């Protein structure tokens, strides 16, 4: 019989995403994270198994895929995506729990921006890869690896773009993500979603938020800002898209941007990152590959 799901362990409840819920199992004595569906979220899973499956995503900043699988418990079917599992889990509660170096920060941003730049990335050849946007990017989505890298997972609101005849591989809806990390255009509805470069754009307005996020908790002299979610002193907890709206689009407010991020050289370059992230026009924001050279070349100095 099968040889994934049937002989994998469940140990411990980690949390419910979107759809499904997220477990820590066994699988020959190693730890994986297994994300479960019920059958009525069956296109949930496929969907998400069918993006982790393409062709040549394999990428240290992509969260390690291993298997889709059913398994029976002799009552119902559970629909089954099998991960590596990283101890820290999302950088979400991992800025929450630390504050990290100038060094540590520019580790979990590059990182960040080298796997959505390897998403957003057509590979040509026999053995292509698409250009994949992700439309849901947030730090609850990203995990931090014992390394101190980040990879980028929750992969099932992805768009895959047929650049040679100019197709997205389905018919998206609108505003399916988190509406925190909405950029203007989708909060408004005027994102041409016939266009696979406007979700690549989106999904760098959403970068920048989490960049903000991280570079909040890089302590220096002892000297940082306490965890907090973007927008955290406009909007409320769970807010809606008239509430987002209102203050990105009508307001054009973006989150604060401390004075003391001016005085030390990679919060600078970081903070600038975030500003040419925010613009209102995709059309003018930055590509993920140009960050993750900007970060490249930070990292060296
Ligand atoms: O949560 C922890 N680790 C962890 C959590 C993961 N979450 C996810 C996400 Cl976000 C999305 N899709 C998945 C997941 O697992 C399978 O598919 C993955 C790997 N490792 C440690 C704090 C205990």
């Amino acid at each position: 019989g099968g040889t994934i799901a049937r002989t994998i362990v469940l140990q411990e409840s980690i949390g419910k995403g979107r759809f499904g819920e997220v477990w820590r199992g066994k699988w020959r004595g190693e730890e994986v994270a297994v994300k479960i569906f019920s059958s009525r979220e069956e296109r949930s899973w496929f969907r998400e198994a069918e993006i982790y499956q393409t062709v040549m995503l394999r990428h240290e900043n992509i969260l390690g895929f291993i298997a889709a699988d059913n398994k029976d418990n002799g009552t119902w079917t559970q629909l089954w995506l099998v991960s590596d599992y990283h101890e820290h889990g999302s950088l979400f509660d991992y800025l929450n729990r630390y504050t990290v170096t100038v060094e540590g920060m520019i580790k979990l941003a590059l990182s960040t921006a080298s796997g959505l730049a390897h998403l957003h990335m057509e590979i040509v050849g026999t053995q292509g890869k698409p250009a994949i946007a992700h439309r849901d990017l947030k730090s609850k989505n990203i995990l931090v690896k014992k390394n101190g890298t980040c990879c980028i997972a929750d992969l099932g609101l992805a768009v895959r773009h047929d650049s040679a005849t100019d197709t997205i591989d389905i018919a998206p809806n609108h505003r399916v993500g988190t509406k925190r990390y909405m950029a203007p255009e989708v909060l408004d509805d005027s994102i041409n979603m016939k266009h696979f470069e406007s979700f690549k754009r989106a999904d760098i307005y959403a970068m920048g938020l989490v960049f903000w996020e991280i570079a909040r908790r890089c302590s220096i002299g002892g000297i940082h800002e306490d965890y907090q979610l973007p927008y955290y002193d406009l909007v409320p907890s769970d807010p809606s898209v008239e509430e987002m709206r209102k203050v990105v689009c009508e307001q054009k407010l973006r989150p604060n941007i401390p004075n003391r991020w001016q005085s030390c050289e990679a919060l600078r370059v970081m903070a600038k990152i975030m500003r040419e992230c925010w613009y209102a026009n995709g059309a003018a924001r930055l590509t993920a590959l140009r960050i993750k050279k900007t970060l490249s070349q930070l990292s060296q100095q």
